[PDB]
């Protein structure tokens, strides 16, 4: 398969989420820094767990390097804007999606790779949603991250097909799409980069 | 920052080289795993010392280089039909981690000094092997020397942000003695940082 990001996601970022993000951009930016690092950390955990899946290892090693660069780019921007390293707790999103990962191998891996495609897919969509509302410096940076995010999305789907069956993958995608949109549109008590709508 | 030769207490023993040369498949696979654990350890430090800006910047870059090394070893493996055979971790790194004190900032000091030692030893050990390997592999290993030397220097420079000059020197004295004992003591497995046979 491997479709366009707009067709993969079940909904766009709500306007109510954007309004919350614009009114607390510093929290956003720090969380973002954190997301880029978690993505690298998760990538390395996949390599340790699936330590005989050669294509996954090579892809995850590269993805982690790329995510670290993102991490460093956000830090460089935080510095330029005088944004300190203050603690911001992990949002609910990723753990929410991981509750959908099946129990047994080899389908557990497939679901794990699909969730990664959704996280990347969502990030790309949300960066795109924000760009028009941000200042030039931050908007230009976010716009540049879109293409990496799409590349990461495609990478997870390609791994999925490599280790999974066409129809199983299509069903998984359908089920993760529903749970993801619920995490995105449901109320949330905090503002994170992948939070729901703050109430 | 002293030269790597002055930093280590001993060179790599002959019996280790002879064993390494006789099982280059285990050598390569374990080396690949060390590059991976070097990256993993760097991200772990970042998570742990997440407000130390110089530290996170240095470890972020270091992790990225280790992941290139990992990818490099894997490509060499594929070319030579060396499979992804699971290989258990050796004792060296956990042996050195026992030296780490429990309270900050000396915990971090000890941690960084240990990092410098691992890197310095890898640099010395690649060097000791180079003249005995096939051309391609030997030149690849020579090329990693410069990199490990920079990692060694980074760890040690960073350690100087957390302990005065005499305290870091004392830390280094103690870690050197321990590292040498790990390198020269009998070991049953062959691993990149394993000891000697029997
Ligand atoms: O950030 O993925
Ligand atoms: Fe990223
Ligand atoms: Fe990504
Ligand atoms: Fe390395
Ligand atoms: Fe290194």
């Amino acid at each position: 398969l491997i479709p366009e990001i707009d067709a993969f996601l079940g909904c766009p970022t709500p306007d109510a989420w954007i309004e919350a993000a614009l009114a607390d951009q510093e929290t956003l930016l720090i969380d973002h820094k954190n997301c880029e690092f978690k993505a690298a950390s998760t990538a390395l955990s996949l390599i340790a767990k699936y330590n005989t899946h050669l294509d996954l290892i090579n892809m995850m090693s590269r993805l982690a390097r790329e995510e670290l660069v993102h991490h460093e780019q956000v830090l460089r921007l935080m510095k330029r804007r005088g944004v300190p390293l203050r603690p911001v707790s992990a949002g609910r999103y990723a753990s929410g999606l991981r509750r959908l990962v099946r129990a047994h191998e080899p389908v557990k891996l497939v679901d794990t790779l699909v969730v990664g495609a959704f996280i990347e897919a969502r990030s790309c969509e949300r960066f795109a949603a924000l760009v028009p509302h941000l200042d030039e410096e931050l908007g230009r940076f976010y716009h540049g991250l879109l293409k990496s995010e799409a590349r990461h999305y495609q990478g997870y789907l390609k791994l999925a097909h490599n280790y999974g069956d066409e129809a199983d993958i299509a069903r998984c995608v359908e089920l993760v799409r529903a749970a993801e949109m619920e995490l995105i549109q449901s109320p949330d008590q905090e503002l994170r980069f992948h939070s729901g709508i703050p109430q």
